[PDB]
């Protein structure tokens, strides 16, 4: 079952990014706890959403897609991936990352509903780096 | 029974409203917060009374009627609608609506007792959309030009602020963007562009590129 | 005093509007008399500029909610 | 047999070149006209050399060799291509396209002898689509303004002009002329448009109510 | 001389259409062309502020009162 | 019997008109007072002609012309109008109203003879009412 | 079998109208002229795209569009249309007289297939009367 | 002649080089010695704005064509 | 002092790249320190316009060489 | 047995190359002159250490390993290298060109000992090319 993260932690974390901007220690340690809990990819799209600006936001898509791939690359280097699965039917493709899969696009139950854990993990680091990479190219 | 939302929570609305504005889009996710459990035309009415100032409350009272007429109209064109009945005796009223009918008028205990789930929850969409139509009236794209002293990320941000929240269809957004980029952004930056030995064909990668390559100073 | 109250030069005009629709509204006219004053003060007040955009109306405006959509529509954006 | 094209209508279509450009949509369309039976290599290429300047020319011999260069790769991904054959000493290499061949160097009838019907159609479809790569290079709508002097027609046309030759996708051309009808065209039209009490959504329809109510001076 | 005559610049519009319609009925022209042309001139005369505000009128003013009545409804007080 | 108004009332009415202006109470007063009896067509159209110049002429044609349609859409929403009669032969035409219909135009005499005293009332108040109009408008 | 307007006639009618204007009596004589034969959707689209800038192109195909709306609300108010039949099933849509209907769109060998000559008429005439129009309106 | 050859303050780049290539390749120069005296006749002679953008060449420019294509993309338009 | 060093208004950038590397060489920093301080002194000194020619690199130079070849290929001749 | 070069006749080449510059026809033949015998790796390193400034001095360093490589490049591509011999086990990498292989690091007696003639020769002819790069890319 999905719920969703609070909206008063979601306000103040955008407070945070707004006064001490996006690269200060004390901004990436509240986002590390914001990203505690393994995320779906609705999740994470729309608290970057409301906590980035619109060319922050753009930025972190972009990054968030190329780890997002290079995640695939590994995956498809070793099939033993806490995503994959043994068999070549539990293969994970990038629309299943990026919770654009059959089933998945803009409900956020069936997302919770199909996704693996090890899937939330990778897609929760991918979106971690993304957005180091965007806050160390924004300033 | 009939329960007040909290005056705590409304307040925290109404200085979110005070300090963001009426078309942020964390204002616009508080207000779809407080408008989760279908609302009488009594909360719904004076929390648009608290959290709006009174020209904003005025035009939000004619975008309310509007909707709620539209969806009068699509009742009177369905008698299936969760708010009609079966037969001519259940059909809905404005001043059932509005909270203008008989056994209603200032009283949100009566109100809660006539009035049905389906009715709740249309006035409730017909105001949050009349919200919706407001905040787009209450506060251009072409105009826009990247000051001589300005960074380029501020000019991003105001670039895409101003063309997301303009009347483009959606399929039109990205394409605006790049052109924009291209041809605003002084001519620094435009040649900084006009090089580039890839083909940028998205705005996050044309802002990470000028990011990488850009005239620290 | 609402009959004291002026469109700044800068001030936009919905910040003018809130400000006149309070302070007649928080005042001593009885009820049935505050929308014609305020349509009134939106005519006479809100600087030349927005008084011309309302008087060259090819509709008649006839609330104070009207002339807010139609200024609010057809002001020069700056 | 091999039979030239009239210099008459050569002479004619390099005038229309000289004075309406390479872009005019009847430039397009008589080049498609000289353009209508499969030529040789020789006769596009003196046509191209007596119709365009010499550094268009450059231009269009390197766009035509890496269009030339796509179809042959395409080619040898289908040796079913209208220019192969099925056996292997059927391949058609770029020599051949290009009449650099044997048997083909300078001579046009041996050439009109040697190339397959396929390959001639082949040719000319690349020559054209060269020849519009290269009249989209040689000669921005976001810094069109309506002149202080200029009338309403000829700005509209120049706007619709510089869009409509742009980069822009086919499905946003009307919504950025109709949103540069309405920032740009000083502010008289600007007020003029912002108080139409009909929705204009069209640009035939926003040229057409700021003719008929212009202020006329 | 009706074709002659124009609005001048601190001319209010009452005094120009008397001035109009008084030469241009006291003329030689016939009954059934006065009022077409005391509209076309109206419309061309009538120094270019009150030219632009005719022309853009939402509705179609087909009568010299009817073009009077809206001009005065909606002139730049000065 | 139709008698005319004095010319030399109409005299003194217009030069009060041309020193008080048309909105003065004096001379809605005077108005009034030359309003008494019910006139015919012919002697409101050239009072007004006499009194007024030529553009508060066309204004008081357009606006008498509005009033009395009201009052024509009135008497077809009321059978029992003063002007009407009870059967539909005695309906009451804006070409009997304004002196346009048959035997009337350009006649005084014939007017007064076919004319109707609850037409003439309804003629001289809606005359009345588009003149106070006229004069609300032109200054 | 559909054949071509020349497009010699063509680029000198264009430079009439580049010359001329749109209103001269002689641009609309070489209009009227190669207007003489019934043309079909394609060849007054192209015509009116080649001799028309693109503002005068747009209010044109405004201009069509409303004549033609005009020529079917009098087709559906008259069932012996030169562009009908008798029966309901010759009803001729705005597609068909556009060219937008099934097997015309893009192909002029179709259009003139399927098309009436008193459809090929009628399309003629509302072209004329908006290239009038737009005529009227440009200058 | 074509060392006499500059681009004019006003002039287009497009016809600048149309009249450079033609000029060198109407004279006496032999066939092998056209290019390399028409690319250093672009970096040289188009007037300091296209002379810095040409040197600014991130790529090898090696050939007339690819010059005028670079130049043409990145060119400042005015 | 190396991080005091600047080039000029006036210099040329081979004179300001061996003063750079002689006082960054004859100075108290480590042997593996030298290169990235030499790179990132290039970058952040060497007034802006050759900061902004070895900006817009559309290679990565990651010796100090290599961002003195390229300087000297790219730069504006004056 | 290794033998240096007279700091005469490079303090006098230096000094040549500090009033004449790089490009002389006099100072590429006084190179020449000082390039006469094969030099190992050391002695063309300390030389160009010495006539050249700092910035030269790394462009130059790029330029000869540039050269180097294109020289591995072709004696990988042809067996009958000076430098290479008939088996495998003679391929010359460039830490034996460089000087950087084992039992060469800093030792210029241990340099000649392992160091073939052909392989002294072709980092002679590398270095003067190299030199001739960097000499027409300063000025």
């Amino acid at each position: 079952a999905w719920t969703p993260l609070e909206p008063k932690l979601i306000t103040r974390l955008a407070d945070t990014v707004r006064t001490k901007g996006l690269r200060s220690p004390i901004t990436m340690a509240e986002v590390e706890a914001l990203m505690s809990s393994p995320l779906l990819p609705h999740d994470v799209t729309n608290l970057m959403r409301v906590i980035l600006g619109p060319a922050p936001y753009a930025l972190w898509m972009d990054a968030w897609g190329v780890q997002l791939q290079t995640v695939i690359a590994a995956a498809t280097r070793d099939p033993r991936h806490p995503a994959n699965g043994q068999g070549r039917g539990e293969r994970t493709n990038l629309n299943r990352l990026k919770g654009l899969a059959d089933g998945m696009v803009g409900n956020p139950q069936g997302q919770a509903a199909l996704l693996r854990p090890g899937e939330l993990v990778a897609i929760t680091a991918s979106a971690l780096q993304a957005f180091r990479e965007v806050a160390r190219l924004a300033e």
